[PDB]
């Protein structure tokens, strides 16, 4: 009842150096996390970025390998994760987890619903009825409406953390949270 | 003064004034020296992000305890202030940097309009320089030429934002980069 929310696009590295280390996070600082995917310009800006998520990555150990016509635009895994999430929040950040990590070992076609309706049966979920939540009208609504709701309290970009109200937008802000939990805020 | 960190900025930027409060003293800390550098080139989503910028600003000042109080109308164009340290470091960097640290100090405590010739002359004295002079460097359209292109320049080899630090050809964007960048030149690298 007072998570650390966890917003981000899944299409995202950061999301998904975020990703990865967030759980254990919250667990030393003992909270928990509520996952929020949601939807979201200099060709050498973007060749930085993709200098800096190797750098990230060959550090911590990591394999990252986003595909080659990155960033996918993931509706149809951001419709799968609230679909599940109705069912099982659990099982959504179990999904979650699952979608960044085959996105960024380039497996996964985030914007596929059939790609994405493969993740279901792991979760315990036919394709089939993923398949048909995701199509459905009310679940598409639903999610609009939770990114309508982020845009109305501030919340931009990935990954974007909110915990006990303060914001902190990046990666590279973990530490800042985490110092900020501990603390309770300066 | 052979391999600096380049230190990329804008001045009207309130993370590269952070950086700034710290950049000489990590360089020390690590055996190197820093090239500064200022430029002008560094319902929608930006009002979240400007209201953002300036809770954060704060919440840095405030842990680090430092003064931060920016004028009235932030940003400003700081246009003066920059060519002033390309006509100082012309005469002398070290003066130069002591001119820059001086700016961030005097714009982010609400004390210097650096899109001012004249308020940003008076400067020079505390460099060793007249502020005169410094108003007749200023003004050549030759300089003027000289300090945009440095930054058109740079943008061109891929220095974008604010503060972006270049130290051994590797890239490191953001304040919040620093900290990274220095294991980068304590480890050789990764
Ligand atoms: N994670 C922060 C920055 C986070 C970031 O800029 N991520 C991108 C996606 S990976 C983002 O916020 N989306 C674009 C936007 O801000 O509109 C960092 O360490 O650099
Ligand atoms: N990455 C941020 C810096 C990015 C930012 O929001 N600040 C501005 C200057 S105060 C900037 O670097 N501009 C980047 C751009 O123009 O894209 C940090 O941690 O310092
Ligand atoms: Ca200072």
């Amino acid at each position: 009842m007072n998570p650390i929310e966890f917003w981000f696009d899944f299409s995202s590295g950061y999301a998904f150096f975020a990703a990865q280390r967030i759980e254990a996070l919250a667990a030393e600082l003992g909270r928990t996390v509520l996952w929020r995917p949601y939807m979201l310009s200099t060709p050498l800006k973007r060749d930085y970025a993709q200098r800096d998520w190797a750098r990230i990555a060959r550090q911590r150990g990591l394999t990252f390998r986003p595909p080659a016509d990155h960033p996918h635009v993931a509706l149809a895994a951001t419709r799968a994760f609230y679909w599940i999430e109705a069912q099982s929040p659990d099982a959504a950040t179990a999904f979650a987890q699952r979608v960044f990590d085959l996105y960024f070992s380039d497996r996964l076609d985030t914007a596929s619903p059939e790609a994405v309706s493969r993740l279901g049966p792991e979760v315990g979920l036919e394709p089939e009825a993923l398949l048909a939540g995701i199509a459905d009208p009310a679940l598409k609504e639903t999610v609009r409406k939770i990114g309508e709701d982020a845009v109305a309290r501030g919340i931009f970009g990935s990954p974007f953390f909110l915990v006990d109200d303060e914001p902190f937008w990046g990666w590279d802000r973990m530490e800042m949270m985490a110092e900020w939990i501990r603390t309770g805020g300066w």
